[PDB]
């Protein structure tokens, strides 16, 4: 479940980091900065898509995207940092 | 049920498409851009209404479809995309 | 409860905009505009507290108003604009 | 449950401050507020990192961050607020 979540957002990402640096010429570190605070819904407030074709895949990035981001930060924080900490709390 | 929270959710931003470009003079691409990431909460880092008609409608468009937007990429990807996945871990 | 959650709603909006009205010098619809992206998480692009008075008070305005706002936004959703839209799907 | 989920809050927005103060040279405050924002995924309209490390650091930190800054808040309003306001409801 996490494996393939995580497999699943690792995808996502690489999509945005390598559309971005291509038709939106950012650096490949900005690209995924941007893909991730995009999809998280952090937002960027330095950058926005200056080309059409960049402002088109992220409104269709955003709407693929997020569920499965925060499905996977639900599983991270959920069956990966809970128990690590809720066990530790056991005296 | 995904197809009349589709057709909401189209309805929606064809509404704030029309608003932005007519009353903060916005290019309808970008009037559908700033529309998707103000209710998905992305967010936008370069433009916020200038107009006070502009900002009162942001207001009233956000606590009107934040709800609407969430149910269906709630739904997009739990009724749309899960399965398509799920059924793929099948060996 | 909608009723009960929306009158909290309000307050907390007109706290904010007498915050930031008072303290940052916003125009009372601009103030009211900051509280509302906030708390919705959305942000602004262009606007960030200015003083260290503005940037405390938004950090605690934010843990103790998004509870709040997206509890009614939730039922604004389901308990107000579900039923209104799930009764006239009925044929 | 709630003072555990504090403190866990308190923690992760002390390492945030301590690594945007050291590396981005923000003010504490500042340094704070980003963190904030950043993880309650509200974001900031002027301020992004810019360096790489603090664009990676940004990257691990929303996702490691948002569950338990979310978790925090959801338990804030439910089991701190809901009550000492649903009972004040009582006549
Ligand atoms: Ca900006
Ligand atoms: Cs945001
Ligand atoms: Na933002
Ligand atoms: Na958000």
């Amino acid at each position: 479940e996490f494996q393939v979540l995580f497999v699943l957002t690792i995808l996502t990402l690489i999509s945005g980091t390598i559309f971005y640096s291509t038709v939106e010429g950012l650096r490949p570190i900005d690209a995924l900065y941007f893909s991730v605070v995009t999809l998280t819904t952090v937002g960027d407030g330095n950058f926005s898509p200056q080309t059409d074709f960049g402002k088109i895949f992220t409104i269709l990035y955003i709407f693929i995207g997020i569920g499965l981001v925060f499905g996977f930060i639900h599983k991270l924080a959920v069956n990966v940092q809970l128990p690590s900490i809720l066990s530790n709390l056991v005296p």
